[PDB]
């Protein structure tokens, strides 16, 4: 029923060949039932084998295994296609079979001829064709058609059938053919059974071949995402510098599918073009077509590279697998950065400040990177190329600190051209020729200028010479000092312009700087010398022509650039000319003198431009010591010496001038000699140009000796002289010789030698003599002769007074006196005057004595020198000093004085002893107070700011007066303690200094140290002398407001310490007072800062220049025509015209330009008015309400109407200054018109007064003062005029003298009065001498009339003047011819001036005399003023004779008060009677001579010789008969009676002769009656003498009338001198008769005889006439008694002796006594006169007888007898004898002896010897001196120096990062154009700047 028949084949799965015989498997199963069944099998054809029916394993279902154990079953196929099998059930094996079902099954035969091969590259990429599979078929036959293939992809039934692929014809050959197979795609991950059948035909045909995987080659897709990788190799931040590393150990790539699969190829790439991509490598212990591990193994074992980065930016390294070939599949990415920007190049300058090219600069460079840390190179490049090496850098150092290391570099630099010095960082070495990239670079460039180098040139010929001499002296220097230890040598040659051409290269200059032409140079090491050069050329010809060049360089550097000048010289080419002329002033040559030498160098051609100055060399000799340079080596030496100076020229001079100023010591004719030498460098020899022929002290010696007053027994004297020489002693020693000249006695003086070395000039001699002290007091002279070279016989004497004191010894008492008493302070001016007195001070004047004084402190000794004279009269010395008391004395100060005669060089003393003061000295104490106190930066005085600094300053003085400046300065000591402790240091514990003195020395500090600003503060300030005031400031800083304790001292530093306190009390400081402190403004002080480049939208301008200011308005309002208002609702800039009276510069503000100028509306500058104007209006101001436009700032004080501007100011004032401030009155006596420069001086005779009256006024009116100027300028006095007469002004510009106060003293006329004796009319310069005769005086003036020309005799003044001149006359009589005499003197008497106007006083005429007072009222009886009557007086005052003892001589008595005689004003009076004239000259006054008279007048003369004439002028002398002894008499006195007068002008009465008598009975003096006034009553007296008459006479003298002659005595004849007695024989008994009358006869008459005398006796006369009478002869008798007439003889009887005989007649007639005697009786005679009677002669008788005679009567001549009538008769008496004569009378007594001579009386005595005179009185005590003037005092000191700026006000903060507005943030042809505007802009300004510079 059911039967299950399989039919399969065992053979493999490829399907079996023709050549195998493949066998066939037959499986039944029959479920239904169990029965042997046969099966046949039939295979393709049937015409090969039918085989036979065989059993199975009993058939069964499960099948058994048949057919080939004992089974030939062998098919054999031969053909090739497709072969069907047929599988068959029979139930027997007998033939007919039973046909049920049959089975059929395809078997495909191929032939192995057909070979087909696949060639695998790879796995097949999805959705992509791979061209890794090819596909060849081999055939060997020739001959194939096309073949077809299909393809299956599954063997399941879902797969449907494809459509054939072609794989090729093969028409020929028996070759490979290869096609292209697309791939497959992988989508069931599983198994596939992709078949291809290839089939010949293209419709039905057989299977030629078969297509399969067939193993051991499969396909096997490994899918991408199943893979992982991790790799992490390589630095992420690796830059150029380090390496890539690379390790294969740590990359794992892992199939992660399988343990079995395909190996592939790892693969990485660098992706550097520098690089080539690595190959591939055989693995270790692998290789290719190798299979993978099935445990994990590693694909590299230990791979590991490094790799260096030629490039920067992101590297994408590439990780890939390949597959065989260069097959890729997979594509992985690395993302490794390289960069580059972490590399920083740092460059540091240590050293800096190149100079030249030495000093070579190191710096250090740095090269930083943020990480990476790697090898580098660094390089440098200075023009020169970098190094090659590139040096070598490592980074070892760590780069985030900023410090690397690095080698220092040093560079050399050379001239100036730029060597574009860079540095540069590479991470290549270079050496493979890999050069990097610029990474940091940096740099430091400078500009470094090149040096100069100086040049000189000289010529020394300074003309050539053909082929003689021409030489160049070249010095060159080189700038900067050369170091020590390099050596430069400089070779070059220099060529001139004479031979050849210039070089045109620096080669040509090489070539000759190298050739044996160049000359070579070395540079001194450690020091710059000057090189100098001396070239030789050789010339031609002369030529004018001599510059050159020269080119030094060392190696390749010029020295030179044309930048500066060519080297071009002339320096007085060719020698045009060259000549000389000498000068000397002073000419004189004295000794020892300077004086001045000068030569003057000239050309007659000036001097061409472009030359030197001519450097030639001039030296003079000296002559000092006469050291003439004869030689030329000697004029060499001197012109290199200091004698010689170098000579220069100013441009413009063609001549010079060289000057000198020689000395001679010695006197000599020699004189200065000129050497001028300009050849070159060390002088050796002199040349001369030529020379011009010269065609034409004082010593003082003074002298003392000391003592001045020698003292007996004292020392001896010491004589000592001081020499002084003008001129100063510095060629050489000097030496003196003091002499003093031999005299004869006492011995020679000794020559005294002085030494003067050099600067000396006082020589002092001392000598010493002992017997001085006993010389003469006298005028002595001493001299010195000093003979000294030149200068002989030089004597100098002197006089001086000598004396000797005696035993005494003066002394000096010194004494002292202090101005400022008791007490004084410190820097106290002080006087202290000393007084030295003398006790003798004899010679007060006789000899000066020289005395110092010197006053000294407590030194030690016992340029503010003292200068002491002695003084002349006085010896009241007095000394000044100062000693300037200023400092504690500190142990005690003495004051001690020295005085002495020594000129400074003190070795003899000179006071005893050393004066002591006795004031005492007290030490003065010193104060100081604080003077003010300032604080700079505070908003009040009392309040500083905080944060700014403070500078306190306090000033403050040093005791009232200044200390002097005569002395040195003080140290205080400024201490302050700021109160805080903000220092470290402590506040101090006690309030005084005591920590303050241990500061250090604090001086050098700098003020930002911090401590400069110390809490405690110690500063020094100097005190100069002279200065009074101090200031010491302190910086003090406020941190914020509160409390602080600055403590303020001031101390005295004295040698570096502190002193005392100087206030008072100590601890005592001045505290401020306390204030708080407030916050500092912000405000910065200066110009308006001008604005930036800011963008201006269309007219914001923010500068306005020339005349315009900056305004900000919207308005534009142009001009003034009120054009736009509110034009924007937005102001801007604007340029505004500015106001007529300010003008603006650079204007930003409009400020006026002051008071003394005057601007135009829109000036630049103010315009100066002439100086007529200051410009001051009065004010009117400005607008009343802002509603109007505003025009300026608000405080102008005028608006601008008004072209008054310049307001000339008026007369009587001057502006000299252009500026003017204000316009000034000129000074008293200038006046001025309008406005003048100066005023100009009043006239001579002018004045300054007002001009109201007069004319011509000068005053400034009303209308130009008062209108235009306001009150400010008054109405000044500016006339000038003259002063009215009698006076006058000398001095010109004078000015009247106005006192503002009128009270009290009033305006004073100028004009000088013109004192005595001259006169002024109107003004004049000198008033005039007025004529002769007038006179002014300043006590009165004025004429008085004569008194006598008027009745009343009142004198009258006069007022005649001449209007000519017009000066008082002197009054009449008294003139004053002298020039300057104040008092007019009268005429001397003689003259007389009746004119009011004469020159002299008239003479009188010889007929009047000039007598004060008229003759008729000299003898007036007329009373002017019967009053007093004092006027009229009666002045003759003649004596006269008086009756009675009391006698007066004036008529008028009084004590005389008017006696006045000089004055004379009368006309000439009546002659005097005691005076005459008539001959001018009279030399004394001579009154009449005595016996001369001169009647008062002709009609008043008494009597007068008619035979003359009366003149009135001649005394004429006294008539005879009356004589004048007295003087002055009228008339002459009569002789008295018993005198008389008959000679003619006999002076005197002579006495009256004898015999004459006068007396006249009219006889009567003249009389004066009164009641007529006239002298009457006078008769001459008798002219010729009347004898008297008869009987007068008298013989006396003095007799009035002779007496009558006596009675008896007649005198015969008249004017007999006595009465001769009447004539013998006469006599006169009655008078009156002229002749005696004879006697009578008989009678005798005597001499006188007044009766006759009877002749007694008998005497008788008998003559008529007779004298007397005789007695007769003898015998004779008297006739009668008493009357005899003739004597008769008596009678014969009488006779008588006796003559005389007389009887008496008394009887007989005879008898009488004495008679006739009667003869006797008896007696006779007979005759008369006879002897005795004789009687009778007797007679005789006869001659016998005689008898007597008798005779007898009487007298009887007859004898008769007697006896008769005889004699006695009668009585008779006789007579006696008579008696004898009486003797002879005695003879009188002896008359008395004459007396005896008196004694002589004794003669006069000697005269007492004269008293000597008495001596001059006392001079008086000396006048007091003179005072001395005060000192002005001194002016301000200098203002303090400005302090420089503390700190500049707060500067502009800079941005720190933007500036922008708005929100801020919350996170070709316009070039040109633009270019063209700003530069076209600043050219504008930039000229608008430059035109308004100039």
């Amino acid at each position: 029923a059911t039967y299950t028949l399989t039919l399969d084949k065992l053979g493999p799965t490829v399907n079996p060949t023709t050549s195998d015989a493949v066998t066939f498997t037959a499986t039944v199963a029959s479920p239904d039932s169990t029965t042997a069944v046969f099966f046949t099998l039939d295979y393709g054809d049937g015409v090969t084998a039918e085989t036979t029916r065989t059993t199975t394993g009993a058939l069964s279902t499960t099948p058994t295994a048949n057919l080939v154990s004992a089974g030939t079953y062998t098919v054999t196929y031969a053909s090739i296609g497709t072969k069907f099998v047929t599988l068959r059930l029979y139930d027997s094996a007998v033939a007919p079979g039973v046909l049920l079902a049959s089975k059929t099954v395809p078997i495909y035969v191929e032939d192995s001829t057909l070979t087909a091969t696949l060639l695998q590259s790879g796995v097949p990429r999805l959705n992509l064709a791979f061209s890794g599979f090819k596909g060849r078929v081999s055939s060997s036959t020739a001959n194939r058609a096309d073949m077809w293939a299909t393809i299956q992809l599954d063997t399941a039934p879902g797969v449907f059938e494809s459509s054939r692929i072609f794989i090729g014809i093969a028409p020929t050959a028996s070759t490979n053919y290869d096609f292209v197979i697309p791939d497959q795609v992988y989508n069931l991950e599983g198994a596939k059974t992709t078949v291809l059948r290839i089939y010949d035909a293209p419709v039905g045909g057989t299977l030629l071949r078969t297509f399969t995987p067939a193993a051991a080659n499969a396909v096997y897709v490994v899918d991408p995402s199943k893979y992982v990788l991790t790799l992490t190799v390589g630095p992420t931040s690796v830059t150029t510098a380090d390496q890539v590393t690379f390790t294969q150990t740590t990359t794992e790539v892992s199939y992660s599918a399988s343990a079995t699969s395909p190996i592939l190829q790892w693969r990485f790439n660098w992706d550097d073009p520098s690089v080539v991509e690595t190959p591939l490598a055989y693995p270790d212990a692998l290789t290719a077509a190798s299979n993978f591990p099935t445990t994990a193994t590693a694909v590299s074992s230990a791979a590991a590279s490094t790799f260096r980065y030629t490039s920067t930016g992101s590297k994408n390294a590439r990780l890939r697998l390949y597959d065989g070939a260069n097959n890729v599949i997979a594509e992985k990415i690395v993302v490794i950065t390289v960069s580059n920007a972490g590399y920083t190049l740092a460059l540091a300058k240590t050293t800096a400040d190149p100079v030249t090219t030495d000093d070579t600069i190191a710096f250090s460079a740095g090269a930083k990177h943020l990480s990476s840390t790697s090898q580098v190179w660094w390089t440098i490049d200075y023009g020169a190329g970098e190094s090659s090496p590139r040096t070598a850098l490592t980074m070892t150092n760590v780069g985030a600190a900023a410090p690397n290391a690095i080698a220092s570099l040093s560079n050399q630099y050379t001239s100036g051209g730029t060597k574009l010095a860079t540095l540069r960082i590479y991470d290549r070495d270079g050496v493979g020729a890999n050069t990097g990239l610029l990474l940091a670079s940096t740099t430091v460039t400078f500009t470094v200028t090149p040096v100069l180098y100086a040049l000189e040139s000289a010529v020394e010929p300074f003309s050539p010479i053909a082929t003689v001499a021409a030489k160049w002296s070249f010095r060159i220097q080189r700038s900067k000092a050369t170091p020590a230890g390099v050596t430069e040598s400089i070779k070059c040659a220099f060529f001139g312009a004479d031979t050849g051409t210039a070089p045109a290269d620096l080669a040509a200059w090489l070539t000759a700087a190298n050739g044996a032409g160049g000359l070579t140079a070395t540079i001194l090491p450690s020091s710059i010398p000057s090189d100098i050069i001396s070239f030789t050329r050789t010339y031609a010809a002369a030529a004018a022509s001599l510059q050159g060049k020269l080119q030094c360089f060392i190696g390749s550097t010029p020295l030179w650039d044309p930048y500066y000048p060519t080297p071009v010289f002339q320096v007085l080419a060719a020698a045009p000319t060259y000549t000389l002329s000498a000068s000397v002033t002073p000419a004189v040559v004295p000794v020892d003198t300077a004086t001045l030498w000068t030569y003057n160098i000239i050309r007659s051609v000036p001097v061409p431009a472009g030359g030197p100055s001519l450097p030639i060399l001039c030296s003079f000799w000296d002559g000092k010591t006469g050291a003439a340079p004869t030689t030329d080596a000697g004029w060499a030496a001197l012109a290199g010496s200091a004698n010689g100076k170098g000579t220069s020229m100013a441009p413009g001079s063609t001549t010079a001038t060289c000057s000198f100023t020689p000395s001679y010591s010695t006197t000599g004719t020699a004189t200065p000699t000129l050497q001028l030498i300009q050849n070159s460098f060390a002088l050796d020899a002199a040349t001369t140009v030529g020379f011009l022929s010269p065609v034409y002290a004082s010593y003082t010696i003074s002298s003392y000796l000391n003592p001045v007053t020698p003292v007996a027994g004292g020392a001896a004297a010491v004589w000592r002289i001081v020499i002084t020489r003008n001129a100063a002693v510095t060629a050489s020693a000097k030496t003196l010789t003091c002499q003093m000249p031999d005299n004869g006695q006492g011995g020679s003086p000794a020559d005294v030698t002085a030494d003067i070395a050099v600067g000396g000039t006082t020589t002092v001699c001392v000598f010493s003599i002992a017997g001085y002290t006993t010389a003469t007091p006298g005028p002595y002279f001493a001299t010195v002769n000093v003979v000294d070279g030149a200068v002989t016989t030089s004597h100098i004497t002197k006089n001086f007074t000598v004396l000797a004191s005696g035993t005494t010894a003066p002394t000096y008492a010194v004494t002292s006196v202090v101005s400022p008493a008791t007490p004084v302070k410190v820097s106290t001016p002080v006087t202290y005057t000393f007084t030295i007195t003398r006790t003798t001070a004899v010679p007060a004047g006789g000899i000066p004595q020289p005395i110092i004084c010197e006053f000294f402190n407590g030194e030690g000794t016992a340029a503010d020198t003292v200068v002491a004279v002695m003084a002349p009269g006085e010896t009241t010395t007095t000394c000044t000093f100062t000693t300037y008391y200023t400092t504690v004395s500190a142990g005690g100060f003495t004051a001690k004085l020295m005085v002495f005669g020594e000129s400074a060089t003190t070795p003899s003393q000179l006071l005893a002893a050393v004066h002591s003061f006795a004031t005492p000295m007290v030490v003065a104490a010193a104060v100081v107070a604080v003077e003010s106190t300032t604080i700079s930066p505070n908003y009040n005085p009392t309040t500083p700011y905080t944060n700014i600094p403070t500078y306190f300053t306090f000033t403050l003085l040093r005791d009232p007066p200044v200390p002097p400046s005569a002395s040195s300065g003080v140290q205080f000591a400024c201490a302050l303690y700021t109160g805080q402790n903000v220092n470290p240091a402590s506040a101090p514990s006690a309030i005084t200094d005591a920590v303050y003195k241990t500061f250090t020395d604090v001086t050098t500090a700098v003020a930002t140290d911090a401590n400069y600003f110390a809490d405690q503060q110690l500063r020094v300030v100097t005190m100069a002398p002279g200065t009074g005031r101090v200031s010491c400031t302190f910086p003090t800083l406020y941190a914020a407001a509160g409390p602080f304790s600055p403590k303020f001292f001031v101390f005295e530093y004295a040698s570096s310490t502190v002193g005392a306190n100087a206030l008072a009390v100590a601890d005592t400081v001045t505290s401020l007072t306390s204030f708080t402190t407030q916050a500092a403004p912000t405000f910065i002080t200066g110009p308006t800062n001008v604005p930036q480049r800011v963008p201006l939208p269309k007219g914001f301008r923010t500068t306005c220049f020339d005349g315009y200011e900056l305004i900000f308005s919207n308005d534009n309002y142009t001009n003034g025509v009120r054009v736009a208002v509110d034009a924007y609702p937005y102001p801007v800039g604007q340029c505004r015209k500015c106001p007529g009276g300010t003008a603006t510069m650079d204007g930003y503000r409009c400020i006026p330009c002051p008071s003394g100028y005057w601007s135009n509306e829109g000036a630049r500058e103010c315009t100066a008015c002439p100086a007529g104007t200051i410009a001051k209006p009065a004010a009117l101001t400005a607008r009343a309400k802002y509603s109007i436009d505003p025009t300026t700032y608000h405080f102008v004080t005028h608006l601008a109407m008004g072209p008054e501007s310049c307001k000339k100011c008026p007369k009587g004032y001057f502006q000299p200054n252009i500026a003017g401030t204000v316009c000034l009155p000129c000074p008293s006596g200038f006046v001025s018109t309008s406005g003048a420069t100066g005023c100009t001086a009043c006239s001579e005779g002018t004045y300054h007064t007002d001009g109201v009256g007069t004319t011509t006024p000068g005053e400034a009116t009303s209308l130009d003062t008062t209108d235009t100027f306001g009150s400010i300028y008054p109405i000044i006095p500016n006339t000038c005029r003259q002063c009215p007469a009698n006076t006058y002004l000398p001095l010109r510009g004078q000015a009247a003298i106005a006192s503002m106060n009128l009270a009290a003293v009033s305006s004073a006329t100028p004009c000088r009065p013109c004192e005595d004796g001259t006169w002024s009319k109107a003004g004049a310069a000198g008033c005039q001498k007025c004529p002769p005769g007038t006179y002014r005086n300043t006590w009165f003036s004025g004429q008085l009339g004569s008194p006598f020309i008027t009745a009343d005799g009142v004198p009258v003044a006069t007022t005649l003047t001449e209007l000519g001149s017009g000066c008082s006359q002197c009054p009449p009589g008294t003139y004053a011819p002298t020039f300057g005499m104040s008092v007019c003197l009268p005429c001397p008497a003689g003259t007389f001036a009746s004119a009011p106007g004469a020159t002299a006083c008239q003479q009188c005429k010889p007929g009047t005399n000039s007598l004060m007072g008229d003759r008729t009222q000299q003898m007036a009886l007329v009373v002017t003023n019967a009053a007093n009557d004092f006027p009229a007086l009666r002045a003759y005052t003649i004596s006269g004779m008086v009756a009675g003892p009391a006698y007066a001589k004036p008529i008028v008595t009084g004590p005389d008060t008017n006696f006045f005689m000089a004055g004379k004003s009368e006309t000439c009076s009546t002659n005097l009677p005691g005076y005459y004239t008539d001959v001018d000259g009279l030399p004394i006054q001579l009154p009449c001579k005595p016996g001369t008279f001169m009647p008062f007048d002709t009609a008043t003369a008494n009597l007068l010789d008619t035979g003359l004439t009366v003149d009135g002028t001649q005394c004429y002398t006294c008539q005879t008969g009356t004589f004048n002894d007295e003087f002055s008499q009228p008339v002459c006195k009569a002789c008295w009676s018993g005198s008389f007068a008959s000679k003619r002008g006999l002076p005197t009465c002579e006495i009256a002769q004898p015999g004459t008598f006068t007396n006249v009975a009219a006889a009567a003096n003249a009389t004066f009656n009164t009641a007529t006034l006239i002298p009457t009553g006078l008769v001459k007296g008798a002219q010729a003498p009347t004898p008297c008459g008869m009987g007068y006479f008298q013989s006396s003298a003095e007799t009035t009338t002779c007496t009558a002659c006596a009675v008896g005595t007649y005198a015969d004849q008249a004017g007999l001198a006595a009465c001769k007695p009447c004539q013998p024989g006469r006599y006169q008994n009655s008078i009156g008769q002229r002749v005696c009358k004879p006697c009578d006869m008989g009678t005798y008459s005597r001499y006188g005889g007044e009766l006759c005398t009877k002749c007694p006796a008998g005497t008788v006369a008998s003559k008529t006439g007779s004298s007397q009478c005789t007695p007769c002869a003898a015998g004779f008798y008297a006739n009668a008694p008493d009357s005899a007439t003739s004597c008769r003889a008596c009678p014969r009887g009488y006779y008588g002796p006796y003559s005389g005989a007389y009887a008496d007649n008394l009887g007989d007639e005879f008898e009488g006594p004495r008679g006739c005697y009667k003869c006797p009786y008896d007696f006779f005679a007979d005759r008369p006169g006879v002897r005795q009677c004789t009687a009778c002669p007797p007679l005789d008788l006869g001659g016998g007888n005689l008898v007597e005679q008798c005779t007898e009567d009487l007298g009887s001549q007859r004898c008769k007898p007697c006896s008769l009538l005889s004699k006695p008769k009668t009585a008779r008496t006789e007579q006696s004898p008579p008696p004898p004569s009486p003797s002879p009378p005695p003879p009188p007594p002896p008359s008395p002896r004459p007396p005896s001579p008196n004694p002589p009386s004794p003669r006069p005595p000697s005269p007492a010897p004269p008293s000597p005179n008495p001596p001059p009185t006392s001079p008086p005590p000396s006048p007091p001196p003179s005072p001395p003037p005060p000192r002005p005092p001194p002016p301000p000191p200098p203002p303090p120096s400005p302090p420089p700026p503390n700190r500049s006000p707060p500067p502009p903060p800079p941005a720190s990062s933007a500036i922008n507005p708005g929100g801020g943030v919350n996170q070709i042809l316009s070039l040109m154009e633009d270019e063209d505007a700003e530069a076209a802009q600043e050219e504008q300004a930039i000229v608008d700047v430059d035109a308004e510079m100039q």
